């Protein structure tokens, strides 16, 4: 399949070269997979989700996305125009309030919720969780993300936007999940992106166009924007049978575009998420 005039991030993940504008992907498009978006919620009524999104859990007085972050991330996972896996099912877990903050205990509860809730969903091609969130190092937050991974969910987490080593941020520093740094349209490390040995992969993170609340769209930047690219890619590759939840992060790294990014600090992976689709 070919989506012309796609967002640069989508075109990048299906290209060996920066600077193109068509997104190429197998028509399966993540059908039969599920992606949990653990964030401020999802505006599921957005036309861009075509009825494939739904809120499954909230820890606040509403499951609605009163912020936009979560809707934006969900759109990069699986919206018809802005999404990597355009036929995946999106499940929203609102661990962040409408100011975009959430107690660590609430985030942990959301992760354990997903580890169980997947047994309540039909995801014959596999399950993915996208964690576009972070804070200071926490052993407990890391362990919760590790449990989620262990339970058979492909966990992708943002590296963080401190332009620092991600070893000091959670769940970014949990070694068993897929820690995602951010790159820009000129294949440079995003100015803000964390780095370090705990990074597994980079994905498009700067000036990412996706769904917003109020049925709108906007471009925003962050490792929170790169993470759903990788989460969507995982869902897409699982549906193709190329990999599984336990090996998807490794598979994405193995098949990534290698050595193509600039301003990558010594010791950090120079790997850019790539779907290797041969149209």
């Amino acid at each position: 399949a070919a989506q012309t005039n796609a967002p640069w991030g989508l075109a990048r993940i299906s290209s060996t070269s920066p600077g193109t504008s068509t997104y190429y992907y197998d028509e399966s498009a993540g059908q039969g997979s599920c992606v949990y978006v653990i964030d401020t919620g999802i505006e599921a009524s957005h036309p861009e989700f075509e009825g494939r999104a739904q809120m499954v859990k909230t820890y606040y007085y509403s499951s609605r996305d009163g912020n936009g972050h979560g809707t934006h991330c969900a759109g990069t996972v699986g919206s018809r125009t802005y999404g990597v896996a355009k036929k995946t099912q999106l499940f929203g877990v609102k661990v962040l309030d409408d100011n975009g903050s959430g107690q660590y205990s609430t985030i942990i509860a959301g992760m354990d919720f997903v580890a169980s809730d997947k047994n309540n969903r039909n995801c014959p091609k596999g399950v993915v969780a996208s964690l576009s969130l972070g804070g200071g190092y926490s052993s407990s937050v890391n362990s919760a993300a590790a449990r989620l991974q262990s339970s058979g969910v492909m966990v992708a987490v943002a590296a963080g936007n401190n332009n620092a080593d991600a070893r000091n941020y959670s769940p970014a520093s949990e070694p068993s999940v897929c820690t995602v740094g951010a790159s820009d349209r000129y294949d440079r490390r995003s100015s803000f992106s964390n780095y370090g040995s705990v990074l597994d992969i980079f994905g498009p993170g700067t000036s990412i166009l996706s769904t917003w609340i109020g049925g709108s769209t906007r471009s925003i930047s962050g490792t929170s924007m790169a993470t759903p690219h990788v989460a969507g890619l995982a869902a897409y590759l699982m549906t193709l049978g190329k990999t599984t939840a336990a090996s998807a992060c490794r598979y994405i790294a193995d098949t990534a575009n290698k050595g193509d990014l600039s301003n990558i600090p010594f010791g950090t992976v120079n790997l850019l998420a790539y779907n290797n689709y041969q149209a």
